[PDB]
């Protein structure tokens, strides 16, 4: 048991020390490495149950049982003195620093997971290189380091959400007494895009800095794994070179799909273009139903745009459909038009995008409804959010044996290992895992600690909370109501729910009985909270805390004996009492 | 054991039925009471571990072991047939309805706890009366039903907070692209007060309705307990009468204190006056340091007022003082002036309040600093928030034996019982308990279930989360850092902390490294989270969820293995790693 673990650890760590807190010559060599600016992992045997056996099983590797014991890339490098003996004659640089390969770790893709993994690995001695490149969109849009979230995802998405929410803040401010000229307030897209792009620019550059500050080599180069330990890089000159690493982390993410219809690539855009668009989109058609589609339709409308969403079948497939319908219901009642049960057939261009005056072109979208009537309408902008797909054929010489699935994602063990044992996959390309930035970050950091500091903890992908940043936000943790009934049967499921009304909405004359929340519980398992769902303002702030309790096995009674904070939206979870089976109405 | 419990239950319940789910004639009599509009508690013996012994120990009271068994005010009223036998001849009204006293329950005081207790008791058959009266402030301010929170507390306080936050929303909106005329935006106090008063009016009346709809008798009358079961009421005619109840719940709350200096009662105001004030306060001096003082100084300043806070010694005594200083630091840097280590000696009137044009008067505040220099400054309004005190001498003929403490609050057992066994105390007047509306509500509801439906659960007063609604909010659950070190010693305490920055603040050019959060943990108890502290926007929404986990015994590792929601402020709790002992800086 313990020896399978120590075998992996010693082979994988680049620079690691085993030590004790209460023993001198442990303390003694740490300070010397410090002084020498040589980074390393450390395992305080005094602080593990296992430590007993390990310092003893350790002698299988060193012929030794003293602490300290220092290893480098799988090989014992000595005692108290043999290492001082290396600083001694100044030979502790080419010792800690030589490897079969150029790097302990090459990370391919510089997004949420890849930068997080790279950084944490460098923190324990790993010689690390991060590759990143951004294949432009069909119109030539590109961006800097940081990945989908930072550049064309949650970050700009949420800022434009915020700008949208300020619309309702400007409305609300009048009823709270502010002298406000709503007959003279407009929104300027270019000003907003420039502020958003300036904060993105500062994150692109904060990430370069951060890589430099942690002795990580950043390469603006496309990476192709040609063999388990070999990565071919092509740079901005199209110059081709080869580099070698012991561990490889694939973290290349996905890019938007287009539908295969005439004029879609040529005249439509995706989220990749939206957030740096020079010109206001104007009257916009969003094609799709993902949380991406509704988030974008949502703030465009709150920015005053004329917005339409084309929905092939249902909203937010994969999410609790009662909540999805409530989300959709709020947007329809606040400006968003929905062309329901409708697909596109062609996009025909009527006007070309004016680089001159930064104004959109004009498109004719032709489509058909399920009922056979034809869709034909003009839009200045058409945005596809019909899903996202990995681009790995462009990264994995399929000679190398990294097994992909149907959808092009990487088949992984529970510790992120691919079918090539030194190659791991994190983030959106890891088949079957939730596709979210914090997941990718915990995966990369936790994996980096297993590789290079002997950690054991795996990433827990279960009950990962989400929030959809539609005009009215929807946060969730755990199962939808339909999935809990599927798994356990209707009679084993109790659902407590309630409408509520933000105090902020009262003076502001917003809706009663629109915001809503519910706990899905297992009668047979002590009313274990299996899924939490909340529709209302600040739904992410609300939900996050409860994801800790749920991960701990919260039951209904745990919610009930917690005392609310007043006045908040979140406190309503601590007083829920109407059940669905009751028939009683959740209104307030 | 079980029999001590059933003895209390049968004596106390007004109308209660013992039953089984899977037995007919249980189901049989419920529907008949339903049809008869007679409310009652119900205890499904099939659903308790205890049920075994109880249906058997039940025969000590009825001479019976059948279900159903129905009692009224301590006395068995029969079987399947003896009750149908009472509906039968129409005598089931004066049976369920007669008592030694006019009421199963008189609640004295119609505030958060009292209305919640009254309502829940009526729901199980208790004949209930709620008394409420509002002694005017020294200037004659009064208000309707609902208590401190609804009328002159968290509700108006938080709405005026909101109006204050919209000030920064109007600022923020420009950087997010909105064409906004800040050289032409003012705030109108009277418009805001009127909106706030209109929502309060609708709550005053929603509460009257709710009492009427639950067959509760509401009396706008001052109540005085003259004997354990006798309450003297004086109405708006000063007509004096007497009423009797079996159980008495004292829920009369507190009223603001004034300092004993010339001109304070005559020319100053309290929070009781602030929220209905006809006129803008104008240049204002807030005397005090409570969360009340800072909340009010805070939104007045965000409303554009010239605001000064007079602080005798420290801010927010009783709260974590590192956080208190950060709260204070933010307000000082955003307009609030602090006259530190300063007390008032006299208020002299310079101008009388103009009922005519609704404009404040003018005051000269004379005071002295600790350093001996004299304070002397003009203010249009002066507000005292120097604490709050119960007024029970005006309610308890001290003949009756309800033991008060030093401060005038009621000494209670863990189940809210006073020293007179049928008389309970809830809310702010219950000595030693946190003084918060949701506490009072859970106390009253939970107590009502023990009295009248045989419930056993007590209210848990430990680890009750709070939020202070200063311009930058401060939420907390559990111990301050200083109290954890006092209780467990410095070397047993680890503190993880971090600065953070709302995404919303970036484009808006607000402060880096001002918002802040920390977990106070017990090294010796598995890094058990002993106190959580967060300074930032939406601090109540953030904190609430975590209070469930903490009540469940959350450790640091429970926080770490939870995955964040991105992008949120709250997610930063799931990635904390800098410790205080580390010396490393919490910045970002
Ligand atoms: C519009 C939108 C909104 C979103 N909002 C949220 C949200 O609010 N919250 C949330 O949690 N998640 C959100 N997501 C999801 C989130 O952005 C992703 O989960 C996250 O970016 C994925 O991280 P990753 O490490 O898997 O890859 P990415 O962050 O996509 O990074 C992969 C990187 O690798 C580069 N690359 C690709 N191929 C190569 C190659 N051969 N060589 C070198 N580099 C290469 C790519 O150009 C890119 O820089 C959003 C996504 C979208 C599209
Ligand atoms: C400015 C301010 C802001 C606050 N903000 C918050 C906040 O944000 N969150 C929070 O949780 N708490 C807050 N609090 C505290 C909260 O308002 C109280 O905890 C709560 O109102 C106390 O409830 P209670 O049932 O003890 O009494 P109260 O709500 O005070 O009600 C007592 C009632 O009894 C009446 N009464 C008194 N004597 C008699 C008598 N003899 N006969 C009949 N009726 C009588 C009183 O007039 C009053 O209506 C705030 C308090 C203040 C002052
Ligand atoms: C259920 C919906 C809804 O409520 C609002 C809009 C919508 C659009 C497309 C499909 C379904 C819906
Ligand atoms: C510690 C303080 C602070 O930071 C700001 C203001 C203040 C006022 C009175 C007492 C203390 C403080």
């Amino acid at each position: 048991g313990t020896s399978q673990w120590l075998r992996k650890t010693v082979d994988s760590a680049a620079v690691i020390l085993f030590s004790k807190t209460t023993c001198p010559y442990c303390k003694k060599v740490k300070d010397v490495l410090a002084e020498a600016k040589i980074k390393h992992a450390t395992i305080e045997l005094d602080q593990l149950s296992n430590g007993s056996a390990i310092q003893k099983c350790l002698a299988s590797f060193s012929k030794i049982e003293t602490v300290p014991q220092m290893f480098v890339r799988g090989k014992f490098i000595g005692d108290s003195q043999t290492v001082l003996k290396y600083y001694s004659n100044d030979e502790l640089a080419g010792i800690v620093n030589e490897s079969k390969y150029d790097y302990d770790l090459i990370v391919i893709g510089g997004g949420s997971g890849g930068l997080a993994a790279g950084k944490e690995a460098a923190k324990y001695g790993a010689k690390t290189a991060v590759l990143d490149y951004v294949e432009p969109t069909p119109i030539g849009t590109t961006w800097g380091l940081g990945g989908t979230c930072v550049n064309v995802g949650c970050i700009p998405k949420k800022l434009m959400h915020q700008a949208g929410l300020l619309s309702h803040a400007l409305e609300d401010a009048e009823h709270f007494g502010w002298s406000l000229d709503r007959s003279k307030i407009s929104h300027n897209w270019s000003t907003m895009v420039e502020g958003v792009q300036s904060h993105i620019g500062s994150l692109n550059w904060g990430y370069k800095v951060a890589l430099r500050d942690n002795q990580v080599t950043y390469l603006n180069a496309k990476g192709r794994l040609i063999s388990p330990h070999e990565v071919q890089i092509t740079d901005k000159n199209q110059k081709v070179s080869t580099i070698t690493g012991n561990k490889i982390i694939l973290a290349t993410g996905e890019r938007p799909k287009y539908p295969e219809i005439p004029g879609a690539v040529e005249y439509g855009i995706t989220s990749d273009d939206l957030f740096s668009l020079p010109y206001f989109p104007g009257k916009t058609l969003v094609i799709g139903a993902s949380y991406v589609a509704l988030e974008c339709a949502g703030f465009l409308a709150s920015l005053g745009g004329d917005v339409t969403v084309m929905v092939r079948s249902i909203l937010l497939r994969g999410f609790d459909q009662q909540m999805a319908e409530k989300v959709g219901d709020y947007m329809e009642n606040h400006g968003v038009k929905f062309a329901k049960l409708c697909v596109p057939d062609e996009i025909k261009q009527l006007k070309v995008v004016d680089t001159e005056n930064n104004k959109p072109g004009l498109l004719l979208v032709k489509g058909h409804y399920t009922d056979g009537k034809k869709f034909e309408e003009e839009f200045e902008t058409v945005i596809f959010a019909v899903g996202r797909e990995p681009q790995l054929s462009k990264v994995l010489c399929e000679t190398v044996g990294v097994k992909l699935d149907k959808n092009g994602r990487v088949v992984c063990t529970d510790d992120e290992q691919t079918t090539v044992s030194n190659v791991y996959a994190i983030g959106d390309i890891n088949a079957g895992k939730p596709q979210l930035t914090p997941v990718a970050i915990q995966a990369g950091r936790y994996l980096a600690r297993r590789l290079f500091a002997g950690a054991t903890e795996l990433t827990d992908y279960s009950n990962v909370a989400t929030t959809v940043f539609t005009p009215l936000e929807y946060g969730a943790c755990g199962l939808s109501e339909e999935d809990a009934i599927e798994k356990y049967g209707d009679k084993d499921i109790e659902v407590y729910h309630s409408n509520f009304k933000p105090l902020e909405w009262t003076v502001a004359h917003r809706e009663d009985n629109v915001c809503y929340m519910k706990l899905v519980c297992r009668k047979s398992d002590n009313m274990r909270v299996l899924g939490l769902h909340v529709l209302g303002p600040n739904a992410g702030e609300i939900t996050q805390g409860y994801a800790v309790a749920i991960k701990m096995g919260a039951t209904k009674a745990d919610f009930d004996r917690t005392i609310g904070i007043h006045p908040t939206c979140s406190e309503t979870f601590t007083t829920l009492h109407v059940t669905k089976k009751s028939g009683v109405s959740p209104i307030v």
